[PDB]
């Protein structure tokens, strides 16, 4: 009955137009393809955890609109609990409108909409699910104050906090660091948070140490094809966890796959070393980059080697 | 029960994001509102004409998708004939992604989908209705060859041709000029068609004269808050027709309101001067800019001054 992974965050309808060029102010242009996808960092993370076998619950707000109805059905199709998936008449379901040219350069207009109306009253009603989970996951796509209250509730319940400061803003409220058991971001988010350049594993180590000293317990910087770099209060010397060369088709939502995998390991394989968890998380996110379509690319257990689900240490998947 | 205004053209689902600025290449920006609307230049024009009291027929193609089913219901709710509104499983209902900033400037990305499957066989079935109409209206959101055939059919029956070259193509087929009784576009479309700058009513006059010489009978360039400029083969001196002074909330589809009003007046008030018709058409379009969306903002006859319907 009880969800082990609770995600408090964002659901967004992806509205994607492919064109030969991006438009200038005042321009009407013809694209050659349009498609609707299920996105939002919160839902993407929740979906990857659910597909690995996690019992998950998605605490979010969508609209009382067709896109919101379709989102609830998407979460139920991935066996995600929608008990505290709220629907509001007061705004539309969140949108990410994405225009992509032939070369892969894009413009993105996000309207967070109903996501921003998820409030502290909504979290109090969800308090039974949040307090009884193993892991609480949050990002920066809903109201900051709401993510902070979710982190506060999880901390006082002894629930592990996994925070993804995405998208990043430079002067983040210091409590996001001190309430984070695991603080996981990418290279460009690390640059925004620290003002430092991340062009190597060594540079990622230096950025992670800045983040650790602001009060995080564990800091992970994802490095795309370079894997990730990790350190912690107990082991402050950074480690580089590389990942084998694969043929990337579409990396969109790779970080969300990585975070959802990590939530799954924290919740169901708590005795694995952190480096083992991240090595597994790298392999699962690298499966996602080998196919198109964000949530569509996130593998299920049946599609993955069984060594990813061993109760003891295992290195090569 | 004869349709006086036949529109051969586009239906789109409008997916609209309101933002404080437009994004540059590589940029993610956060807007403050998202909404769905029934759009497409053809359907917008047809809806404005219908709401003024025109008997209209919409010749178009949508998808056998939820958006297309919703579109057909939208046309029936505006009392538009859907006799020649077709549905295809081989392409989705057209989409227009619209980003609008707080100064009212926009970018639009159209994926025309089922619009581009409306073909000359689909037009042939409408031959009787086109031959009995007063006005045929076309734009550039379907296959150009299909609009050219609709204008050709209209010209054969002596039906008035109203052509809106929107969105504009720099290399427009010369027959769009010679088949147009009334050729109506906005400032930026006039720039694309002529390669001239249009930064004033005087500049619009010069662009309109280039368009007149390519063989249009009448050229109208819409000028947003400045109203429109018109000239003709009989009176090639440009005339500036100002519009009503109003507070603009959402100008999206203002030109479609203007063109639908123009279609209504050509069909039902044929003896009005061009200046009178554009006076009226400006007033109606100026009502549309005072509210959100395209069709949702288009006024009905009952809500407009009586004098717009007198002669
Ligand atoms: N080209 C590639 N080959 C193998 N694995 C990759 C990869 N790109 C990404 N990954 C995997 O996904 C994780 C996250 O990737 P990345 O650092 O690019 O995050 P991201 O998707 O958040 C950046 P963005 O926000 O721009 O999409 C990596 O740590 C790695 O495990
Ligand atoms: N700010 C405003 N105030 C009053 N009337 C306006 C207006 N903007 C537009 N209109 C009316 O709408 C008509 C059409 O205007 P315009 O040519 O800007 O529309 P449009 O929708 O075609 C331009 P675009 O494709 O760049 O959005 C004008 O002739 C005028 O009557
Ligand atoms: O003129 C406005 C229309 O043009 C685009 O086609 C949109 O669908 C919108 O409704
Ligand atoms: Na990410
Ligand atoms: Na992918
Ligand atoms: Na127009
Ligand atoms: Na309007």
């Amino acid at each position: 009955e009880v969800a082990a992974v609770v995600v408090v965050g964002s659901c967004m309808t992806d509205l994607v137009s492919l064109t030969s060029r991006l438009p200038k102010t005042g321009e009407t242009i013809h694209g050659h393809k349009f498609f609707i996808g299920f996105g939002g960092k919160g839902a993407n993370q929740c979906v990857q955890a659910a597909r690995l076998g996690a019992m998950t619950s998605m605490v979010c707000k969508v609209g009382k609109d067709s896109f919101g109805n379709d989102y609830i059905e998407n979460l139920k199709q991935n066996d995600i609990s929608t008990e505290f998936t709220y629907q509001t008449k007061d705004a539309a379901t969140g949108t990410a409108s994405i225009i992509v040219n032939n070369e892969g350069q894009n413009i993105i207009v996000i309207v967070a909409g109903a996501n921003l109306l998820l409030n502290t009253e909504d979290l109090r009603a969800a308090a039974n699910v949040i307090s009884r989970a193993k892991v609480m996951v949050c990002q920066l796509e809903i109201t900051p104050a709401t993510s902070l209250e979710a982190l506060t509730m999880a901390r006082r319940s002894g629930v592990k906090t996994l925070f993804n400061p995405a998208p990043a803003i430079a002067d983040l409220d210091p409590q996001f660091y001190t309430l984070s058991d695991v603080f996981c971001c990418n290279e460009s988010e690390a640059e925004i948070l620290t003002g430092l350049t991340v062009g190597s594993a060594a540079d990622a180590g230096e950025a992670a140490l800045v983040l650790l000293k602001r009060g995080c317990q564990v800091v992970i910087i994802t490095l795309g094809a370079e894997g990730c770099v990790v350190l912690s209060q107990t082991e402050p010397e950074p480690k580089h966890i590389p990942t084998e060369k694969v043929k990337a088709v579409d990396t969109t939502g790779a970080g969300d796959s990585f975070v959802g995998a990590l939530a799954f390991y924290l919740a169901y394989y708590p005795n694995l070393s952190l480096e083992d968890m991240l090595n597994r998380s790298n392999f699962i996110a690298a499966v996602s980059v080998q196919a198109a379509g964000t949530q569509s690319s996130y593998p299920y257990k049946k599609d993955l080697p069984l060594t990813l689900f061993l109760e003891h240490h295992h290195h090569h998947h």
